[PDB]
């Protein structure tokens, strides 16, 4: 990367906001996944959208790859600079704007996390519900198509992103639904907002997101329920969903994950396949939701509910940190995560089969999951230096993905494709789906410089 080019970057964002130092690049060459660190050639921190546009145009016209970088908490290698180039760290644009509490909407820049937004919204009676366990950039969450424990009731990012501000690869500025617009529904033209949600930085750079806000629940009750078997816990989940109980949260932990979370959070739950549950409503609604849900869990051998503001906070903090709880089982290990999502009636088959397949392997695994969506993660620890173990973990994850595809499901419910699921995506949507996706990629990024090597 030439000295003239570096000086041109500094001319846009300022000398302190460009770095070619090896340590700084290495810190931006990886995410939380096991994918090998591939450092960009430079890291740049634009201070406003005009600077994002000018950095993108400079890179694009010089043939330099662009890698958008939020908080680096992704798990599929999205920020790995597989072809080098310029990593654009977006987090210095950190302003919340256009808060419209009467319309239940707000605009956030990439440096805003969900924690920051919900802190800014306390005493408003509103909150933003989509809750990945990591303190992630909300624009990064839009880019990956994230969900969370609350999505079963309140929707994923796709459900709650109403507009996006996107710097296209050559620097043009697009407001996907129109500048300043926010509304509940539209049939106006083609829906561009949904194309950029889940695009993982391969179609453009999200520089603001317009988010749907939700009313805080009148009353909240959380609980845990221990089961004799994985089958019993997942059967309960399916029956709760088929009974249309509007649960706010329904999260599965297998016994390995329960124990890991116990050790990492000083919860003391019975070591068993467990549901973490949360219910929102009035006192009257909660009582009948609880009655109908305990009746179903009881039918499948569930324990009486162990009830949980501060004890609920500890419960969900433990759940949100499950990834780190699993990593702490074998210190020094990295890990890969699966993320399949299947039609809910097939969820018992594939979860039970996954448990059995983990047991029959010398692989260690923990299972945790947004099972209310038919989604779960298998967390597979890896010795970073054991090449034979990594091959077995990859083979396991690929076979699980293919089993989900055989059941009519998807290889990723929320994490995305990045570097790890590109072959599974080709199987999932077939040749016409792949070509159509690639045609969209090519019209927005003709030179192939917008996060190359990812998704497609
Ligand atoms: C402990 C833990 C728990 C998690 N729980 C969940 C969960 O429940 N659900 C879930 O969905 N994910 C979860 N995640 C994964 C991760 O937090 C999400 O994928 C999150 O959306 C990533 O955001 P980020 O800004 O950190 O992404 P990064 O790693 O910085 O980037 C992810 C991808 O998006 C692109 N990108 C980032 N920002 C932008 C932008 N502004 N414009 C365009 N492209 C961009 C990058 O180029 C990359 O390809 C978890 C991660 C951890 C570590
Ligand atoms: C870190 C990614 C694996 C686990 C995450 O999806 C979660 O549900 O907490």
């Amino acid at each position: 990367l030439s000295q003239d080019f570096v000086e041109a970057l500094k001319a846009v964002v300022g000398s302190p906001h460009v770095s070619t130092a090896s340590a700084v690049r290495e810190q931006h060459g990886h995410d939380e996944s096991m994918h090998r660190c591939q450092p960009p050639d430079a890291v740049v921190w634009p201070q406003n959208v005009d600077q994002v546009s000018r950095v993108a145009s400079l890179c694009y016209n010089q043939g330099v790859p662009i890698i958008p970088f939020g908080t680096g908490t992704g798990v599929e290698g999205g920020v790995c600079a597989v072809q080098g180039g310029v990593c654009i760290n977006l987090t210095h644009m950190d302003q919340i704007t256009e808060l419209n509490t009467e319309d239940f909407s707000v605009v956030v820049e990439p440096g805003v996390t969900r924690k920051a937004l919900n802190t800014h919204l306390r005493d408003s009676g509103l909150w933003f519900p989509v809750d990945p366990g990591a303190d992630a950039s909300l624009c990064g969450m839009a880019a990956t198509g994230a969900s969370g424990t609350n999505a079963v009731r309140y929707g994923t990012m796709r459900d709650n992103v109403i507009n996006l501000e996107v710097v296209l690869p050559d620097g043009r500025l697009l407001h996907t639904a129109g500048r300043g617009r926010h509304y509940r529904k539209s049939a106006a033209g083609y829906n561009l907002t949904g194309l950029f949600v889940g695009s993982e930085g391969t179609l453009g750079i999200i520089t603001s997101t317009t988010l749907r806000l939700h009313p805080a629940p009148e009353a909240t009750v959380a609980a845990t329920c221990a089961f004799p078997s994985v089958q019993a816990a997942v059967d309960s989940t399916v029956q709760i969903l088929q009974a249309a109980v509007p649960v706010a949260r329904i999260e599965f932990l297998d016994d390995v994950m329960m124990d890991a979370c116990n050790r990492h959070s000083k919860l003391n739950c019975p070591v068993a396949p467990t549901l973490f549950l949360e219910f929102h409503g009035s006192q009257q609604t909660l009582a009948e939701q609880l009655q109908r849900t305990e009746a179903i869990t009881q039918d499948n051998g569930g324990s009486h509910f162990s009830w949980a503001a501060e004890k609920r906070n500890e419960l969900w903090a433990a759940r949100h940190n499950a990834w780190y709880a699993a990593l702490a089982l074998s210190p020094g290990s990295k890990a890969y995560s699966t993320d399949v999502c299947v039609p809910i009636s097939r969820l018992p088959e594939i979860l039970v089969e996954t448990k059995e397949e983990i047991k029959a392997s010398k692989l260690t695994g923990a299972i945790v999951g947004h099972v209310g969506d038919g989604n779960f993660a298998c967390i597979l620890l890896v010795d970073p230096d054991d090449a034979e173990e990594q091959r077995r973990v990859k083979a396991f994850a690929e076979n699980l993905g293919r089993r989900a595809l055989a059941l009519g499901g998807t290889c990723t419910g929320e994490h995305g494709i990045g570097l790890g699921k590109r072959q599974l995506l080709q199987e999932e949507v077939g040749p016409v789906g792949v070509e159509t996706m690639r045609q969209l990629k090519n019209t927005l990024d003709p030179r192939g410089l917008m996060n190359p090597g990812k998704v497609l």
